[PDB]
């Protein structure tokens, strides 16, 4: 096996010495080769302390006996000969302790190895949570700058064991791997089950003289260098990373409970042998344990959704209930679309078939009622990944619109429809296609030569019906049972997977308008114990929900009073109220739960009773909303204030437009209605600033461009009429050259948003601008030079100033470079970003004293 | 005694009639007389069958046999002779069931009862919690308007059962009762008792002749009527309440808990004669229970309160021991000043004297020094309230500057004081001082016929020194002492001397060197640990002091050991203490939660030496207060960075209109060009102005400062005109300014933007609501003659006009204050309300036949 071939495996990288002592007497019993002309007499049974000064020996027999070593590495050790800096690590094998020395080529302990990275921790830190792109993409980032390879990779491993790549920084000239998949059998069991006790690996060079370790034959025990930091790497991988170029490599790893699973590797290449200090080694180990903390956050926070996404649909069933049955479920606002995630719904009634989206054709739909009713008359409900793959005959005839499928048959012919349009199941592979029934093997030595990308063709099929979604459509089935269990499941293979779905109804419970129960759901009486014929007229308040002598007992007094004031707030809004909701069963169990109460209505429209349920949520998933109840108010309390001032801003800007609409009636000068177009389109910059709400409502986001047709003369001019003003107060000259042919060119991108990016662009040159400096402004659309054969474009403007060049903090914290924006920068973030969207990308450059704001965009059009 | 005389009383109030029924056969044992002339033959031994009609008895009869009857109070009956309504109020007693009908002048059960406090209950939970004195203002105006009594008060009992008013709304024209004090002899300990079984008593007539209760059954059982609603006052009571000139009365007692305490009572009073429904009654109880609940939350924030001031002690004492020198602890503003609570402090440190604050004189320090030397040798510390009380000899000559202090003896010649000034101790009496010798006596007939108010001044103390400032101050003993068993004397009240050991309030404390190993453990750390300092010193903090596994003190997890490393190194970068949350086991098995508070420590020459942790122990409650803080503070700095770039971006084209407008101008513009730019003019600088006011803090609850500015009326029409023009012309409604061409060519001078920015969203407001059709005319009048234009003073009346049915009230009023939903609509009136109302004037709605007019008063000079 591999496993065993590593750990018996008896060579080490010729960048350290690894002596080994004896764990009883203390003296070497095991030595590198090299450790002669790299320590300095080198034979065995010779203690350290001969080959080291005294503090040396001091520090490391003080540390050579002590109960863990791992918190005390690195160890700063002195030669006797020469006292050159070498760094000690030292770990425990039942055959002999094990001292790696690694040479301090021109931070001691755990903890001050740790601070290496602690500029890389509080980026991670703050971080918006809820993204796992970008947890995974800032973390690569902090590696780059941290241990400054030229490609670091975050390698992720799939259910499959096979890996896919979800991030990567490289620097510039070099081909990325993002996106790639690698087969499973490219990294094998045994590497997996080291990195779990490793934790990071390090080859200096693949291509290196490796070095023998002569233990004597008279050592009883088996020593293992396994876990050693100086292992000498396979030779399939070492021809492995020869293949790729990749002549250094630091694989880290990352396990998300430190049950345990190793979630992926952090892969930094270099083209050249590097060498990186113990120090930041261990420094990235702390880094990655950060980095799997904020994983197991992020996988908690999809759980939390996935949890929402089932309490959401909850409360779209119960309101389904009092809708009528046939058509109610289409003719009110919140339809079957929203109860499970699709392009498109229908709902065949009477013979007649309500449409709600991108659904087939009427015809084509009869004809899926034909196949429904005799391929898979046995099962209620099915759900088809593609319908070719079911075994639709003219699943090609409907085309690629739609082709998943989610029907249930609620009565009759009748059937209720959901259906799911393809994906791009385009997945590029490393170079080999990995397959479930390969194995690893030892017979094989050299891997793959080649590394260019496989496009796999997947079949045209849709995203997979989710187990909780099915419920969903159950739960429906249900309701328009009642209102008027096998589920067939064709996804992957061409298998009949029938199964039975658990209903999702929540536990429901009403009350007339006296307070006398009504309504005791099947789900209520299994979370308490109590039947609905012993609730089926007992007061609600006291004697069912009640502190003393009750059928379900409350806390306290104060659960007694919380529960009759939303009981009576329900009449007066009939909007569902959430509140806290928890009580005793007749087991004693303690319940906590989350209440909806809304008013029932009966057809005459009079207040009949109350209709309440409760939600089951997690004790994590009740805290998030009851925290955010806390400040839930802010966005009504503080909306106030932004609604307040976008509708008073609003009242003069039309007054403004007025005013000057007028003028255009009026006789005019010959260059003086110039200004009017000018006017104009400054204006609607102060339109499209008022529909965006907020900047942290785009930049996590995407902030939507507009396809309008724009010619680069006005916007030119009215980005300078916005920054005139300043420049002529205080003195500064300002210039414009740009193409005359570039006048005529007639864009197709954004005018007002452009406008608005060299607004403050623009203003950033005259504020810093020393009087009498110039501000030019250039454009170059380069249509040739870019293959405009292909529907493309390009652009280009240029701001040069005098003055030495804007101050560092201003110009760092674009890109998000410094976490902090001041009230400055945050617009040039902003502005950045805007360009970002726009296939752009905005730098600074200093030239023969000046400045320069290099603006690059593309005009993404067809 | 007073109880007794209450258990055995056979009166009730003529407002209603008393049945007893047995709890067997179901027969009247015992009636009123006036039961006769009201449910009407009737006496002992008949069956209340036959008293109303078949299905009102019915309803009775299911009542009886329910097992807890509180609940369906009240019912109603009819008499089967005429149908007369009546209200069945039904209580159990051992010896038999009470039944209390109340007639109906013109809701059944509790549920709907408390319906009619719903109104007011949505006003007590939507309050801002921190103050008792706002809840308790609120709740005395719900049951004002709730149960319309002459006047409404709130009356605390104190620890010495004495009962003070804390709140007091009235009808006009009253005597104000707020603030006095009452002695516990009105309220007896018999009648607090009953308050805990009978929430809400009513007395309806002061002068009524009770009816007395016949019962000659000849049984054992002996009929009590304490719970009955109908009971007689007791004859002291009803001429207490002849002197006062309250005739009715409704009493709600407020009971914190239900440990179990009478925190007071809620007195409704009526000159006239008064009745309120048992509905209203029942609801009354449910806002009291409501009201208990939210005093107890505001006990439990001022408990929390204090905890965070001992926190913040505790975080004030830390910095003494890093601090340098007794020189030093006056110098930083992190004073001994801070520490406790006072108005002055000095320092004496060998012969040599420090002031902070007000402190009395250099000469009289030195005898008050002297005074404890021959006093109080035994006592280390001291506190007085008044140190006449305490027996200085010179006491007077300190003056009202400095009445308290509180001493401690740091060496046998050094000691640190604290001073606090004089407080006015005013408390008023209702007309009789309650005195702790005073006793309830049962053979007393009359009471005090005299309730004017009586005015007692109390000694001139200081504020009651707290149990933890006298601790914090001992807990600077042991700072100072160790860096250069004891007894505390205090006088308090009365003159005595208490001798009380203090329990130092220094948090646990542990800090590390450059490397890791601790380097301290403060001997509160060990008896919360369970390790003393000898087996935690020269080991390393993290991983064998705090570690997952085979460390003295065990993290719960990976996740504590990869946070408690972040924070020690955060430490040396940032200086600033770091609040983080920390929880271990300690060898006991004790899971302590607590809060981490880390800086790095500072050697003399300016070195970073490690860090210093210490711990701040706080409740499971208080600890999420900070977390929801935060969390409350994290949507705060997001949203004053993204209005402080929607603003900035908004700017920037406003510049670029401005400077269009101001290149428009050329070398000269025509008759109308130039009056038509004039209304982009002034429309130009509303956008200027609402930017530098915006978000609305003051103009919404202060007063915002206008500006007086040479102002001329013609052109604020036209301008505000041409906002809402635009909506206007558009749509069926049209604009026509009212005659006013002499008035608008007379100059008036005011604030033109702030006048048309009201005058503008007035107008916009009614050519919205215009329903498609009519005219608006807006008028204009100068008052100078009318009124006196000595006084430099004008009168400015502004008149629109709408043509259609008129804005709802339900909306108009919002714009009052009186309604509060969403719509923006009458958010925009109501701000621009309090803008006009700046100028010393009013605004005012106008209803008519056709022509439904606004009305727009302002005082406006010259
Ligand atoms: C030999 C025929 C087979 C083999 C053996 C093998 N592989 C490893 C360890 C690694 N393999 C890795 C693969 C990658 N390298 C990359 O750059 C990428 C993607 C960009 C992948 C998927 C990686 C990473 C490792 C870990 C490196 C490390 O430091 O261990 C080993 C263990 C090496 C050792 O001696 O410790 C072995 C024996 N790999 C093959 O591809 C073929 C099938
Ligand atoms: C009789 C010699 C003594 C006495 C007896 C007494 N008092 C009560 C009940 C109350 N007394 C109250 C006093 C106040 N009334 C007010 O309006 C104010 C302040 C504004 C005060 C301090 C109050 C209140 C009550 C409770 C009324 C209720 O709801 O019942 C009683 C019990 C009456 C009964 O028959 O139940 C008795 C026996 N009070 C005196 O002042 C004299 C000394």
């Amino acid at each position: 096996t591999y496993l065993h071939h590593i750990q018996k495996g008896k060579l080490i990288q010729p960048f350290g010495c690894l002596l080994a002592l004896d764990e009883k007497t203390f003296k070497v019993i095991a030595y590198s080769e090299n450790a002669s002309e790299l320590l300095t007499v080198l034979g065995i049974g010779t203690d350290i302390r001969s080959l080291f000064t005294a503090p040396s020996a001091s520090a490391l027999q003080k540390a050579l006996g002590f109960g863990d070593v791992s918190l005390l590495n690195p160890i700063l050790v002195h030669c006797r000969t020469s006292a050159k800096p070498f760094y000690a690590i030292i770990h425990r094998v039942t055959g002999s302790i094990i001292i790696d020395f690694e040479p301090v080529k021109p931070a001691a302990g755990a903890l001050q190895s740790y601070k290496l990275a602690a500029k890389a921790i509080t980026r991670l830190q703050s971080l918006p949570s809820g993204s796992m792109e970008r947890l995974c993409d800032t973390m690569v980032q902090e590696v780059f700058e941290l241990t400054g390879y030229d490609r670091v990779m975050a390698y992720k491993f799939h259910e499959d064991d096979h890996g896919e790549v979800v991030s990567e920084v490289t620097k510039p000239g070099l081909e990325p791997y993002l996106g790639l998949h690698y087969p499973a059998t490219d990294i094998p069991q045994a590497a997996r089950f080291l990195f779990m006790k490793n934790k990071v690996r390090m080859i200096v060079d693949c291509n290196a003289k490796h070095a023998r370790v002569l233990q004597d034959e008279k050592l009883s025990f088996d020593l293992t260098l396994c876990g050693s930091t100086l292992r000498a790497p396979h030779s399939c991988h070492l021809q492995y990373m020869a293949n790729m170029d990749s002549i250094a490599s630091l694989v880290m790893a990352v396990v998300v409970n430190e049950r345990k699973r190793l979630w992926g590797l952090v892969v930094c290449h270099n083209t050249t042998p590097r060498f990186v200090p113990f120090p930041l080694r261990y420094a990235c180990e702390f880094l990655a344990q950060v980095f799997a903390i904020h994983v197991n956050k992020e996988v908690e926070l999809d759980n939390q959704m996935v949890e929402k996404n089932i309490l959401r649909t909850q409360t779209l069933l119960c309101d389904m209930l009092m809708r009528d049955a046939p058509l109610g479920i289409v003719s009110q606002s919140p339809n079957i679309m929203d109860l499970v995630k699709c392009d498109g719904a229908a709902l065949l009634y009477k013979d007649k078939i309500w449409k709600l989206g991108t659904t087939p054709s009427e015809f084509h739909l009869q004809e899926i009622a034909s196949w429904l009713c005799e391929y898979h008359m046995d099962s209620t409900g099915l759900s088809t990944d593609s319908l070719h793959d079911a075994g639709f005959p003219r699943a090609l005839s409907l085309g690629d619109s739609v082709c998943g499928m989610a029907a249930v048959r609620i009565s009759s012919k009748d059937m209720i429809f959901w259906f799911r349009s393809h994906t791009a199941g385009e997945v590029r592979w490393g170079g080999a296609k990995h397959d479930p029934d390969d194995r690893d093997d030892a017979r094989r030595m050299h891997p793959r030569s080649s590394f260019k990308a496989f496009l796999e063709v997947v079949k045209t099929r849709s995203l997979p019906w989710k187990d909780y979604e099915m419920d969903a459509i159950h739960s429906l089935q249900l309701i328009l049972r009642n209102a008027f269990d096998k589920f067939t499941r064709i996804e992957g293979d061409y298998k009949a997977i029938i199964q039975n779905p658990n209903p999702l109804i929540p536990p429901i419970f009403g009350t007339d308008e006296f307070g006398w129960c009504t309504e005791w759901n099947p789900a209520m009486s299994k979370l308490t114990g109590l039947k609905r014929e012993e609730v089926i007229d007992k007061m609600l308040l006291g004697e069912v929900f009640g502190t003393q002598k009750s059928c379900c007992r409350l806390k306290n007094q104060e659960a007694f009073v919380n529960l009759g004031i939303v009981l009576n707030n329900a009449v007066t809004s009939q909007d569902p109220e959430k509140v806290s909701f928890a009580f005793f069963t007749r087991g004693g169990k303690y319940v906590e739960c989350l209440l909806c109460v809304s008013k029932k209505l009966d057809r005459e429209g009079v207040v009949t009773g109350v209709f309440c349920f409760l939600q089951l949520a997690s004790h994590e998933l009740q805290q998030a909303l009851h925290v955010q109840r806390l400040a839930e108010r802010t966005a009504v309390k503080r909306l106030k204030a932004l609604a307040y001032i976008k509708r008073q801003i609003r009242n003069p800007l039309s007054g403004i437009m007025f005013t000057r609409k007028m003028i255009e009636g009026t006789e005019l000068g010959p260059e003086q209605r110039r200004i009017l177009q000018t006017s104009a389109l400054c204006q609607k910059q102060l339109s499209k600033i008022l529909d965006d709400s907020d900047l942290e409502s785009i930049i996590e986001g995407c902030l939507d461009l507009e396809m309008k047709e724009f010619t680069l003369n006005e916007v030119l001019t009215a980005s300078t009429s916005q920054v005139m003003m300043k420049s002529n107060g205080k003195s500064v000259r300002i210039t414009n050259e740009t193409g005359e042919e570039v006048m005529s060119d007639t864009l197709y991108g954004d005018s007002i948003r452009l406008q608005q990016v060299l607004a403050d662009f623009m203003l950033m040159a005259v504020n810093f601008t020393p009087s009498g400096g110039q501000l030019t402004v250039s454009a170059s659309l380069r249509k040739d030079q870019l293959g405009r054969s292909v529907h493309l474009a390009n652009l280009e403007i240029r701001l040069t100033h005098t003055g030495a060049g804007i101050p560092e903090f201003l110009l760092n914290q674009m890109f998000g470079t410094e976490e902090d924006v001041s009230e400055e920068g945050l617009s040039l973030m902003v502005s950045r970003k805007l360009v970002k969207l726009m296939n752009g990308d905005v730098q600074y450059l200093r030239q023969a004293g000046k400045s320069s704001f290099i603006i690059t965009a593309e005009l993404a059009a067809a």
